[PDB]
């Protein structure tokens, strides 16, 4: 909608999580819905390090199907909304559907930098990103 | 715009109305009266219309679940609260809610007011609210 580098606590830390779940959870039901959300949700250079480990035969979604998932879980939330920098505390619980039940639980941290471009977008878009959030810096690490 | 945005200014809106706060007070009145009709927020205010409006106690807010109907931007949020007074050193017996509400998205007018609360104009039509009780 207009450029902007936060637009508050609440609208912040709504994107920021919704990001957090399309791009660290793998359902083989939401695949297509959660790899179109962080492209609209990226810049370019952040996207194509995400969107590489689809590409080709060994594409994830080619190799792993069905056969597995995983879940993500939202711990804690700490915005700096003035310079567009939020850390994310949460959990990952992987499965696979020939085991006997889920593996041990995994606590990541998130850094990331977002903001808000204006730019033009089409219908399909409309639905995705409406304030046009966007994710100019992510990289996470283990707790 | 979605399950997830309207399930936001939903649940956000729950917290706002079926609330009481003081720091939030001036914060949580503001808010209802963005994301809401000039007919159905007259009902919200009408709490504290004259000198007897409502620090002494405190009502906190839990979603517990969503429903959606998308093609009447109706929902079907059922929460539950937790009333507090100062004087009592412990909090009340809890108890369960339910309530349907109307959203839609008009965003006729929209200032440096709105951008914080409701920058994309979440707007509230009707609402009830009825208790449950197994
Ligand atoms: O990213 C989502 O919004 C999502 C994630 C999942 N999911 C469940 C386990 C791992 C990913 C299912 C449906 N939607």
């Amino acid at each position: 909608t207009r450029d902007q580098t936060s637009y508050g606590d609440e609208i912040d830390k709504f994107w920021l999580t919704q990001y957090v779940i399309h791009r660290e959870s793998y359902d083989f039901y939401s695949v297509q819905v959660d790899y179109t959300a962080v492209g609209l949700m990226s810049t370019p250079n952040v996207a194509e390090s995400y969107q590489s480990k689809f590409k080709g035969r060994n594409g994830l979604d080619k190799v792993l199907g069905d056969s597995e998932t995983t879940r993500v879980k939202i711990n804690s939330v700490i915005l700096d909304k003035p310079h567009g920098v939020a850390t994310i505390r949460f959990t990952t619980v992987r499965r696979v559907r020939s085991n006997p039940v889920d593996d041990q639980p995994q606590r990541w941290i998130a850094i990331m930098g977002y903001e808000y471009k204006s730019l033009a977008m089409n219908a399909e878009q409309r639905y995705v990103n409406p304030l046009g959030f966007r994710v100019t810096s992510y990289r996470v690490n283990p707790e």
